[PDB]
């Protein structure tokens, strides 16, 4: 069992400190504990770097602006992430999950609280990369695809992606879609958002759930029935993994 | 500025420990920090006791059952609260606010996290007890009364209570309404839930916002206009304060 790496990221250009995972870290009056404002952003770590860091950085800033939190200084968050990555791989280490957390902070100090955690990618996610997910359709083993009757919305914590020939389609609503469409378009794929239906999913060459850390997982079941197997499955798995890298 | 009193309440009949408010308390992998399940219940402290503790206890258990959290052992929570109260008044002291927090706990241990905090009733709440609240009507200085057109729903963090003669009325949907109706009925008041309208509020003798800690506050403004002043205002303030005591 690998040891998690935890770093405290002080706001307003403050210190970056290592946190012992076996000691407490958050105070009683932190907004994170008192139903106050907090945001998070989760990134994949592979081979000495944080993946798709610029898009994750932009989204973390947008989340902070929405809640009226102090604007995160991305240079500090990215520097702390890299220090955490170097500590993680200096031991002894495979892919990791990095979550950035920012809260409004302690009510007694008025300073935001920020930290990141680096942990191994779960065995559940690695197995699903190789074997797939059983999906459940629901109004607005082991995921949920939200629907509005026949219309497809999104995965529980992921983006639905369908493939048909050289066409890539996603439902009309993220960091996943932007990275996938930018890389897939460069490779000749024809990408577009569409008002997807359940029939479109049953008629597609393949249906996938895609997210930053779990990466691409094939949808083998949607309430039932075997969703076929494409001749280009290996190529698609490599395409999406590279796009999110 | 009084020192907060914090106690850790271990689940499954574990230890009750004092927490230093100036030292960290919560670990990185607690459900309270990782968007996991947590509940809270807030109680008023006055003259050596927790007010309306049985009803707060019942609600805390109902909240835990809803989220599938381990059933709180109320004897342990009430004993820890009393220890906290005794520490609070042994110094060095007026009314206090006590919040019970229960989370699913650390993912690495599988044991729920529980703690309580005792802090002074805020000066904002004490001033509003004496001077009132300016209310805003909104769809589903300084509060919000939710509405559905002309229908009255509830306060932002309180119960709307109207008075007209010997009649007490609340909107049809809590610990506040049950304590108020039980005590007011014993004193001859005629209590009922009703599909209240904005017109009912403008036509009432008085309109109040009532909650466990702030207690009864008069509604002097609802988007505008002076909401009169009853001859029995002193009596009503005493009635509701006693009901919630």
């Amino acid at each position: 069992a690998p040891t998690p790496v935890i770093l405290i990221v002080e706001p307003y250009g403050g210190s970056i400190r290592q946190q012992n995972p076996n000691l407490p870290m958050v105070f009683w009056d932190d907004a994170a504990l008192t139903r106050g404002d907090g945001i998070f952003e989760t990134l994949l770590i592979r081979d000495g770097h944080a993946c798709n860091v610029r898009r994750h950085g932009e989204r973390f800033k947008a989340s902070a602006a929405l809640l009226g939190l102090p604007e995160p200084i991305l240079e500090d968050w990215e520097k702390a992430t890299q220090m955490g990555i170097e500590s993680w791989y200096s031991h002894p280490a495979g892919e990791a999950s990095c979550t950035w957390t920012l809260s409004r902070g302690r009510s007694s100090t008025g300073l935001a609280s920020g930290w990141l955690t680096i942990t191994p990618v779960s065995s559940d996610k690695l197995a699903q990369r190789e074997h797939g997910v059983s999906v459940m359709t629901s109004s607005r083993f082991d995921d949920v695809i939200f629907t509005d009757g026949d219309r497809v919305l999104e995965g529980a914590t992921s983006t639905v992606v369908s493939f048909k020939g050289d066409k890539i389609r996603t439902p009309s609503p993220g960091t996943t879609q932007a990275a996938l469409f930018a890389h897939a378009t460069e490779k000749g794929w024809r990408c577009k958002e569409k008002d997807l239906s359940i029939d479109d999913l049953f008629g597609a060459d393949s249906v996938w759930l895609v997210s930053s850390v779990r990466g691409p997982v094939r949808v083998t079941r949607l309430d039932g029935h075997k969703l076929r197997k494409p001749d280009n499955e290996k190529e698609i798995k490599a395409l999406i993994t590279k796009a999110l890298g």
